[PDB]
């Protein structure tokens, strides 16, 4: 029912401005973040930067800061 993010490349995440978060613990028990609010959140990998539209309602696993391999789970997005 949802859809789960991962990192294209490895990088550093930004959560940006517009960003609004809470902890979250999810269904299975763990520590996250829940989006209050529609925001893009930012991976600058070395060669490109992604960016990734978050709506309200998603877990985000990554704080801001955060450096990310490749793959790792960045959020996961209700649908």
């Amino acid at each position: 029912t949802a859809r789960l993010l991962r990192a294209p490349v490895a990088g550093t995440i930004k959560l940006g401005k517009k960003a609004r978060t809470r902890p979250y613990r999810t269904r299975h028990g763990e520590e996250a973040l829940l989006a209050e609010a529609n925001f893009d959140l930012v991976l600058e990998g070395k060669g490109r930067k992604e960016t990734f539209a978050i709506l309200q309602g998603s877990t985000i696993f990554v704080q801001d800061g955060d450096k990310v391999a490749a793959e790792a789970i960045l959020a996961e997005v209700p649908v």
